């Protein structure tokens, strides 16, 4: 055994040097009277033995170890023996002599580090790294952001570079060490996006022949030069609609604001660049502000004032005040643009029309469309079939054809009404096990529940199943009319005059519905009668189901496939110093509704009955997003009366402006064809729809708040003169567009304040930017807090240092009681003419808890519910 | 209690685990990115350790300093092996300490009002607490206590701070034990005098006048609440108040005063209103309640108790002077061989244990497994199923020791009743056990003979026979059984059973070894009964029958107070013994008897048991090592003188009160004193099997002549364990050698290390007491054998229990037993664990004429 001295030399391993060292430390804390002590000597030689033994235990016949490796094991032996005073003075003294070595080494230091790395160009030529341009992009990137250190990033980058780096991976190196900093300061996310933009500018501009490279503020003059170059190459490759050349590109080139690139989060820019920016040969040649300008232009190709409206639409989009739906963003400004990709259908009870509906499913899904299918009219197991002289097997064998079409065309949701004789088989279609002939693992399902069924649940009544072919009028009836006609058929079956039927207990079927929702996630629960009694289009059709995402309530028939034309307001951009900017909200809603009305005319239609319904009724669906983040800005916890109040009044405000905007389009473009007879014609607004719903169903089964903070009487008058759209509002999921704009999803509570993305190199944690901002004000943002958040997967509950006001404000989806989410949705639904996609989160998971929850959802006048997220751990 | 942390700048905050967790976590994070997931869990363990250490150090709460916490955090990290984190914690902590160095008090009275701290009174109570003590520093106490105070500190917590400060200094200078006690007295005075209303507070000097005022108030208030016998009002309370000596409160050690305050001083609604000297006067008055000259005897008894020259037994201290006083709580019974008497005996156990009494049960007469029962036509299952009922009764009434003779056919099951594993129906985990060993059995061991087991129902006379009559009769039954004339029996080798007995004593601690024949042959009462067993603690040898439950009336002499100038003070010793024997004879008459068999035996035979304590300390004051012939001679001659004065005292009481009812026929009437009965035992057993020193130093012949004229007590002497009364008087337990010279008292008040005060005094006298010596003693757990600086004479003197050869203990015990008419509780200590060493140890105990042995404390 030998030891590597501090500097090179090798010497034999001598226990004495260890024994002397430890003895020095004992004699330092004690006096000299400890010099001759059997105790010290016995202790030291014991510590020296277990140290020397440790080196023997890990190695065979001799070896070599570092001098510091021995010092560490000496401290270990002293420490494990509980020698606190001797161990710490050993550490202190040892560190004092390390300081003298470190300092003396720095005094004798010589400086060589030079020159610089040579950046390799694409053509293969070497070039010295530009330090001036490197400082420019990182400074313009840290511009306007707090607690960001540009010099810190430049130093950490400069480390991981080698002679012969390419300018390609010099930017990625800047990005790599920029997102590693978002964990301790979220504002680096903006810095990370601004650095990545440098690659995009070089990529796009170099492709367009404008410039081989450029900085941010250099875009103040280059965005106008790049736009006409972009349109010319875009149309050349048939990636952009040639009609866009009819715009005044010089005027639009000046309207572009290059500073809005600074708004992007890293995730938002990645999203657009990966999937939305136009490209050729893998090269993205569409820059972000030109992307927003393309969408604006595509939405204005038929406006009288092309440029003025295009600028109005570009300003709304590029500022993140509002964001068009995913299909609009992707296809606006391109040939035959699919601007809407959400449809509702109803399937007729004949074989030709069944397979006509299968055919429509395939065509509508050819470009990623989502579908709701009303299958209630199709006759159930045991029904007679003339011509065949046999008996039907019901809807499920046809749903299997639907299921395999969805697989073949690359989602769809089937709806069935609760008295349908196939309902029991329907509830089990998504079980993991069992007969596969009775499963549709690639198709969604939803219950179309009449009020009467829930009434029978509340009252422990019975419930009769029928085949629709024996009761063909029930599906189209609703409200009192349905309940009278249904009880007539019920009495008929009890007197043997309607053979094909099944009597069950309503509570038993209800329990089966909730257990399948819990076990399989399906079928979802949607309510037929509020969707129909509150539909503004009752005079010209019937709502036969909702859509794939359960927020749309539009009529369907033989000649009408309803189309959802969607967009969402960004509530975050309408919160100022803690308050809702009522004034700015009206301006954004007015422009949003116009853009959505334009979508109807520009949209390219594949099936004629989808064009027919859109042109006849002109429904749109204006939603919201950033609700949870808007609560943060007001310091309102989602589980409070104050959040329920904000949800009520914010929807009432948007609703007023949205309805008012539709009146303005009616003055300019004329009311939609079927306006005459609609609820709007009768002066029955959504707030009035709630009142009549309570009258119809009865206060015994529904209770909803009816408060109002605005004056609707003047608007209730102007609406009767005409509006442009049969439906205005719908709150849909906003997965992509919330990520693009950097806000929370629609109305969802935060699912978790922390997530650990891991998809390239290492894993990068992302923490709720609002949570960290509040923890700074309290002075509670530090390394230990970060280590606690990871341990608790982002939950601020049960960490002592956070005060209770923040534990409540940053409660996660599974630690907010479900009643808050339902009551909030209930008050938003008072002002929405369609519905809202409502995910529910339930910890504890019991059939009892599901019962009280979905009874409450119905009792509070909700039209739809969506996914159930259930945990049985609590 | 409330754990309060004192900041670096005086302020006070509540104790919060989180502060420690955050600090330790920062150090973990300073070292390390993916393996950082285990930080939260390991840190929470380390925090829990630290919090548990302060809970264990301050179970009732208290104050603590930041730097004290910091040191416990470091120690916790260091013991866990977190070398990287620990060293980084140290470096950072020192860095901040470097940075820091460069860059009034009011009290909350019980009524909630505030007032500045009376510095003047604080100086006086500290100064008066240091009176007469060397190496005590009143200024240090004041400065160190002030560091632990703060603005708004509760009144009581000031005294607590004083007591805690003084208590930690006990390990540096033992006299601080007296300081700690005297400082504690201040809260006792305020608590008691405020309750009685004679004063709201008082200093020690003020008690010179206030004790006399507080005695009448105490008797009246106590009598009113039925906590004191109303007859104590008949005493001249003025004359007894003047007799109280306030300076005797300055004698208390901290442990002794704390013991009296927690468990003895009369209390009402949680308030002790009985002060120490009043406590001793109540006991004295309680023991003098039937005396002709009540005041003179009460003063006589008060002077004996309050001086610590002698201390009555715990039950006497508890209950003397109260209504229906249980002054004795130690009993012996014998269980007859019939079911009604078996359950009568169990009924007696419950009744006698109703107030913490201890019991010795003789179960030998109950017939063994296999015996015929004419109740039915079945077989007995032995004594153990009934011992199970005894066990459950001890548990339900919560202390009981069952005795079984060595030929009993259930003995092998009896030997295993305290094993930790096995069938619980063959175990009695809450009941003690002891062997009742005949001399013949040991003779068989010495000679490697056989041994036959019988059921007592076939040999019902053996248990009461002893000596040569037992041996003749036993060998008759032995031969009778060898050829079929005795159905139920079992032959074994005596050596094999003896090995099992010793193996069970070592592995389970039970059963103990006691010797039936020395107890009976030397009993003064052989003419009226038979000793059937010893008691719970193995020091008492008294007769029992169906009409007589024996009662132990006990007290012990403090030998420390009878050594002056390194020599035994026989004049003072004579005075102490005479008064002590009187007090014990009074206990018999005053004691309330709930069982008539107990009253009958006490009134007929009037046995008492005067013992000793402080023997080890008495050796220190003479510089006599326990392991030396000088210790044997002191053990011999000190008990000889005590026994002489005690026998003389009992003659004096017979002159005054009459001899006890069964005196005629006793060994006393035959002129057979304990020294004579020892010589008789030698002749009876045979010199081959016993050897005891028979030297005398006193002139016993005239006393032998006087004893035959009449004595007051059938038995006089017994060395009991003195755990509590030795702690009250601050002396070593009974005859035990020092167990350890250094240990950690882990009380509910906190923790403090105690160091042998005689050892510290001798080391100071030689200039060897310093911090290095302290750490040497802590390292070696009090042992001085491996400390080179300590001279050899002190190494011998301060050897501890496991370092004194067991032969020394047995010989000293053998010499004491020459003079004692009953027995002595004798613990033995064996460091070398082996059956061979156990064999020679307990053979020697029998061979040296010992009556009993007690616990075996062993190591391997
Ligand atoms: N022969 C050896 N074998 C093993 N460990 C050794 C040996 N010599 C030294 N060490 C270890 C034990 C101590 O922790 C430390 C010794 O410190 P020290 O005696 O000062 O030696 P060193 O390497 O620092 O040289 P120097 O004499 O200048 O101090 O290194
Ligand atoms: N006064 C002291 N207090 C505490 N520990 C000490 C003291 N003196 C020595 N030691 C311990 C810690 C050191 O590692 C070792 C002494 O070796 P020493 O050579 O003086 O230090 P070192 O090896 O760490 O540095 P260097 O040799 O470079 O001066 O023993
Ligand atoms: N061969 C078949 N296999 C399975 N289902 C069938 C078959 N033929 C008909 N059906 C089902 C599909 C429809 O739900 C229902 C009605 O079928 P359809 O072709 O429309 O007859 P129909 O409408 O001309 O006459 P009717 O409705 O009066 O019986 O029967
Ligand atoms: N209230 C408390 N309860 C328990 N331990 C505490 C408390 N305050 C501090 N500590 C202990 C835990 C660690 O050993 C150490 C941590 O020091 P620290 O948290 O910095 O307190 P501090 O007195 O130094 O105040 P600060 O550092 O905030 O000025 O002190
Ligand atoms: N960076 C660190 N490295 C190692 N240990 C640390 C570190 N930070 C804190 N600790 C440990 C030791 C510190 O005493 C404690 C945190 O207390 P801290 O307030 O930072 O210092 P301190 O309490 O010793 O002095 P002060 O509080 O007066 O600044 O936890
Ligand atoms: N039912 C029983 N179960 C167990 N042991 C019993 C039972 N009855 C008696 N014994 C035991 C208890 C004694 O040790 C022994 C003698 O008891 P017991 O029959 O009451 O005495 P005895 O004197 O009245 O009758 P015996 O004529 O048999 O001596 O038998
Ligand atoms: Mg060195
Ligand atoms: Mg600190």
């Amino acid at each position: 055994l030998r030891v590597i001295k501090r500097n090179g030399t090798v010497v034999p391993y001598t226990d004495d040097k260890i024994t002397v060292a430890i003895t020095k430390a004992f004699l330092a804390v004690e006096g000299g009277t400890a010099a001759a002590s059997s105790r010290i000597h016995d202790t030291v030689r014991r510590l020296t033995e277990q140290v020397t033994a440790t080196f023997k235990r890990r190695m065979p016949s001799g070896g070599t170890i570092h001098i510091e490796e021995i010092q560490d094991q000496v401290e270990l032996a002293l420490m494990r023996a509980g020698e606190q005073k001797v161990a710490r003075d050993y550490v202190i003294y040892r560190e004092a002599r390390a300081a003298e070595r470190k300092n003396a080494g720095a005094a004798s230091d010589v400086a060589q580090p030079h020159p610089s790395i040579r950046i390799t160009r694409a053509d293969g030529s070497l070039s010295p790294l530009d330090m001036g341009r490197l400082n420019t992009i990182i400074s313009e990137a840290c511009e306007g952001l707090a607690e960001v250190d540009g010099a810190l990033i430049e130093r950490e980058t400069l480390k991981n570079l080698y002679d012969g780096v390419a300018e390609k991976d010099v930017n990625t190196a800047l990005v790599m060490t920029a997102r590693t900093l978002v964990e301790r300061e979220p504002n680096y996310s903006y810095v990370t996006a601004r650095l990545l933009m440098d690659t995009l500018r070089a990529e796009a501009l170099g492709f367009l022949g404008v410039a081989e490279s450029a900085t941010h503020h250099e875009m103040a003059e280059l965005y106008a030069k790049a736009l006409p170059a972009y349109i010319e190459k875009g149309a050349e490759f048939e990636l952009v609609d040639a009609k866009l050349k009819e715009f005044d590109l010089e005027k639009l080139g000046k309207a572009i604001d290059h500073e809005r690139d600074q708004q992007f989060t890293y995730l938002g820019l990645q999203t657009l660049y990966d999937r939305y920016f136009i490209h050729k040969d893998g090269i993205r040649f569409e820059l972000p502000q030109i992307f927003f300008m393309r969408v604006a232009m595509g939405l204005a190709i038929e406006e009288k004032d092309r440029e003025a409206r295009a600028i109005e639409f570009y300003n709304l989009l590029s500022s993140f005040d509002y964001m068009s739906s995913t299909p609009t963003l992707f296809n606006a400004g391109t040939l035959r643009p699919q601007l809407s990709s959400c449809y509702l259908t109803t399937v007729p009870d004949d074989l030709s029309g069944i397979y006509g509906a299968i055919h429509d499913n395939a065509m509508l899904s050819k470009f990623a469309g989502g579908l709701g299918n009303d299958w209630t009219p199709v006759r159930a197991l045991g029904s007679y079939i003339k011509g065949t002289n046999g008996k039907s097997q019901g809807v499920v064998p046809f749903l299997k054809v639907v299921n395999d079409t969805a697989v073949a065309v690359n989602a769809v949701c089937a709806y069935l009404e609760t008295w349908h004789l196939d309902i029991e088989e329907f509830l089990e279609l998504r079980k993991n096990t069992g007969d596969d002939r009775r499963r549709t693992h690639d198709m969604n399902t939803a219950n179309w529940i009449p009020d009467l069924f829930m009434k029978r649940v509340f009252d422990d009544g019975s419930w009769t199943l029928f085949s629709p072919s024996d009761v063909p009028d029930l599906h189209d009836l609703y409200g009192k009319a349905f309940e009278e006609r249904y009880e007539y058929y019920e009495a008929l079956a009890s007197y043997g005059k309607l053979k094909l039927h099944k009597v069950v207990q309503a509570k038993d079927l209800w329990r089966k519905m909730l257990s399948m929702l819990f076990e399989t996630g399906h079928p979802w629960l949607t309510f037929k009668d509020p969707c129909n009694l509150r539909s503004p289009q009752q005079h010209v059709g019937v709502v036969h189901s909702s859509n794939l995402c359960t927020e749309i309530t539009l009529n369907t028939n033989k000649d009408e496939i309803a189309v959802c034309n969607l967009g969402s307001i960004n509530l975050v951009n309408h919160i100022v110093d803690g308050k809702l900017d009522t004034a700015k909200l009206e301006k954004t809603v007015k422009t949003a509704v116009r853009m959505l009305d334009n979508v109807i005319d520009i949209n390219y239609y594949s099936v004629p009955q989808a064009q027919n319904s859109n042109f006849k009724h002109r429904p749109v669906g204006l939603g919201i997003m950033g609700f949870q983040d808007a609560l943060y800005l007001q310091h309102i916890p989602y589980g409070s009366d104050a959040a329920i109040a904000f949800a009520d009044q914010s929807m009432e405000a948007i609703s007023y402006y949205a309805i008012q905007a539709s009146c303005d389009l009616a003055d300019e473009r004329g009311a939609y064809q079927t306006f005459q007879g609609s609820l709007w014609s009768q002066g029955i607004l959504p707030i009035d729809s709630e009142k009549k719903l309570i009258e119809e169903r009865g206060a015994k089964y529904i209770e909803v708040d009816l408060s109002e903070t605005l004056d609707w009487a003047p608007l209730r008058e102007r609406v009767q003169k005409g509006i442009r759209n049969s439906n205005i509002m719908a709150i849909a999921p906003t997965a992509t567009i919330a990520n693009i704009t950097g806000v929370s999803q629609s109305i969802e509570p935060t699912y978790q304040n922390l997530y650990v993305k891991s998809n390239l190199s290492g894993e990068f944690t992302v923490i709720n930017p609002y949570l960290v901002r509040d923890l700074k004000a309290r002075g509670l943002w530090d390394p230990v807090m970060v280590n606690d958040l990871k341990y608790y997967d982002g939950s601020v509950q049960q960490i002592e240092r956070i005060p209770q006001d923040l534990k409540d404000l940053y409660a996660t989806a599974f630690e907010v009681e479900t009643r808050w989410i339902v009551e909030a949705a209930s008050r938003r639904q008072k002002w929405i003419d369609q519905a809202q996609s409502l995910n529910l989160y339930i910890a504890g998971a019991s059939g009892k808890k599901l019962d009280v929850t979905y009874r409450m959802a119905w009792f509070r006048g909700l039209k739809t519910t969506y996914y159930l997220r259930a945990l049985a751990a609590t």
